């Protein structure tokens, strides 16, 4: 009944591991180094937790060794390893190849070493494989669980963000392709999770560092920006709370109605300024130590960009999502409390 989770040192995955351990699962995480494994084992201090070292998911047969050692005991796999790096300068090597090859490696290792043993795979895709990046501001576009980002290899590298979104899209396409082509040979059912921009506190307070993971660094950078920084007040994207994302991944292998589903995880549109407004509203004692409040945002004028039809996802998952204001509140409180400021 063990659960394997790839890329277990990241922001989202550390919450997923927390949830798995709350539910008394045996958990095997993959991390790039013994260094990171040691630190994580100390953080969780839980004997149900172990780590195996996968230094590079892009490399040849990267997940074979895990299923050679643990094939018999792994019943569920959460494939969460993929790079989120908006500073990437080698876009094929840094983003697209690890995304695709990590997915192919994980699925082929299962097929080779545990085809009748692994029952469910839950893959972290993204809202990025559903949305069209240059149409996030287009209210005539409606997205649902069957919509695909139409990016091609031809136009994927317009910039680092389209390249990251293409990495997500191409990896996901390979997963469904594998599932369709091996439905007779491998037992597992696939579920894909599609979070939008993920905010919320780090699983451990000690992981509030100078620079956070990419998506929470949006909040962290705004919170520490000089007062006169220019803050954009136009629609940016959709968000989802990291704790909702983690809860969804675990439900993903437990609930039969999530089999063969793409789950679209959005709970609200936002601008950078809507984030900053929470700073000022909820910590008025600190006003002036970060950019000021401004209620003239796209959101407040009824401007939310492309429309999210995730009613099916919300109905299947049944639990209520965390609202934007609380998600930002808890992210900011964690940082400022860590700093001794509140
Ligand atoms: N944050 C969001 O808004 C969001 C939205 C949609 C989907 N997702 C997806 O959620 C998953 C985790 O994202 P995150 O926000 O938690 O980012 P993160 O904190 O940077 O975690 C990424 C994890 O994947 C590992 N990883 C990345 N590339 C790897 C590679 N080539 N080889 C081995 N390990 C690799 C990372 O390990 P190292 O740190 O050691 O490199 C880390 O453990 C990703 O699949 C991401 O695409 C995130």
């Amino acid at each position: 009944m063990s659960v394997l989770i790839s890329g277990a040192s990241g922001y989202i995955a550390k919450h997923i591991v927390r949830v798995l351990l709350e539910q008394n699962y045996k958990v095997i995480g993959t991390v790039r180094s013994q260094d990171k494994a040691d630190k994580l084992l100390k953080q969780y201090n839980n004997p149900n937790l172990s780590y195996e070292i996968v230094p590079e998911i892009a490399n040849l047969d990267a997940f074979d060794d895990i299923f050679k050692k643990h094939g018999k005991e792994i019943k569920y796999v959460i494939h969460a390893a993929s790079p989120v790096n908006f500073g990437a300068k080698d876009l094929e090597k840094d983003l697209v190849i690890p995304a695709i090859n990590g997915t192919k490696n994980m699925f082929e290792a299962i097929k080779k070493y545990a085809p009748d043993t692994v029952e469910r795979v839950v893959m972290t895709a993204s809202y990025a494989s559903i949305m069209t990046p240059h149409r996030q501001n287009d209210p005539t576009l409606t997205l649902d669980e069957e919509t695909w980002n139409p990016v091609t290899e031809e136009n994927a590298y317009e910039n680092v963000f389209t390249a990251y979104c293409a990495s997500k899209t191409f990896a996901e396409k390979e997963a469904w392709k594998f599932v369709k082509e091996n439905s007779d040979a491998v037992k597992f059912k696939l579920t894909t999770i599609h979070p939008s921009f993920v905010f919320g506190p780090q699983n451990f307070d000690e992981d509030v560092t100078k620079k956070l993971n990419e998506t929470c660094e949006i909040i962290n950078g705004l919170l520490h920006a000089p007062f006169d920084t220019k803050v954009e007040k136009t629609h940016f994207s959709q968000f989802i709370d990291v704790r909702d994302v983690a809860k969804t991944h675990v439900l993903g292998f437990q609930k039969d109605e999530l089999i063969n589903q793409r789950l679209l995880l959005c709970n609200g549109a936002f601008s950078q300024q809507d984030i900053v407004n929470v700073f000022n509203e909820d910590f008025p004692e600190l006003k002036g130590q970060f950019p000021p409040e401004d209620k003239d945002t796209d959101l407040n004028k009824g401007v939310t960009g492309c429309k999210i039809d995730n009613e099916k996802t919300k109905k299947l998952l049944a639990f209520e999502f965390t609202p934007f204001h609380k998600t930002i509140h808890d992210t900011v409180y964690q940082i400022l409390h860590k700093e001794g400021r509140v």
